[PDB]
């Protein structure tokens, strides 16, 4: 199943019949972001989908003007800083506000963040601590949520 | 001011008149733990005291049988794991349940945890990621809270 538009944002997912049981739809899940695909063949789609439905961005704004306007490289480093603060930071509560990776994707090491500005939005993504190779794609605001919501409706 | 018993657990704190303003008591704070002292001369006592009053252990139990009975070295590593999970852990929410350092202390790098068992309790402490030189002192259960509560009463 494929919801959204791979040139901007889409989710592609399917169970593999031979990996699965009536309880566990096990198979593949990927995000297309500005034409690029990051994917995992390690997903249990019920668990991934129920967790996408409870991302902070589904019911709250994730406005951040700085992160929108700075480099993809710097933003991804700052977002990974917020999510995984070190002991230099003191005793700081971690921040997953902007994180929108499905669990299968996070668990492989794809960290994918949503930042909104006014009427636009950015997915900012990279692999692990490789901030140099980070990237992003400009979306319309609400586009990510609406694609997610579509995936949940169609299942 | 000094509340508790340095041979088990005490808090020692005072404003420094020259660092302070009528609005802010700025000065020193230390924890004595089994006769050992860890201290900071960079504490704002209002902020430290109000944050001690809201530690998870003031309202909730922090029973943990494993952490009580294992090595100080291993327990401190496991507690620092929970508090500062890495990207290996996936996208996991940090855990400060057991942390009881005042902020001035955690900001310098003293991480001090409370673990309860039955009728007893342990402060488990170390500096930064130095799990080898960790240590602990056995307290009576409720002793830590009671000293904290005493510091708040006397201010």
């Amino acid at each position: 199943m494929l919801s959204g538009n791979p040139h901007t944002f889409a989710i592609w997912c399917d169970a593999v019949e031979s990996w699965s049981t009536p309880a566990f739809a096990n198979g593949c899940l990927g995000y297309f972001m500005g034409g690029k695909l990051v994917w995992s063949s390690n997903s249990t789609l019920g668990v991934d989908l129920s967790m996408l439905s409870r991302l902070h961005c589904m019911r709250n704004t994730v406005e951040d003007a700085e992160l929108f306007h700075i480099s993809p490289e710097d933003a991804y480093r700052e977002l990974c800083n917020r999510a995984f603060p070190s002991m230099d930071s003191g005793a700081e509560s971690n921040d997953f506000t902007h994180l929108v990776s499905a669990e299968s994707l996070s668990d492989e090491g794809y960290y994918i963040f949503l930042v909104e500005y006014d009427e636009s939005a950015k997915l900012i993504y990279g692999f692990k601590e490789n901030s140099r190779e980070a990237g992003e794609v400009v979306l319309v605001r609400g586009e990510f949520q609406s694609v997610v919501r579509d995936v949940l409706a169609k299942s």
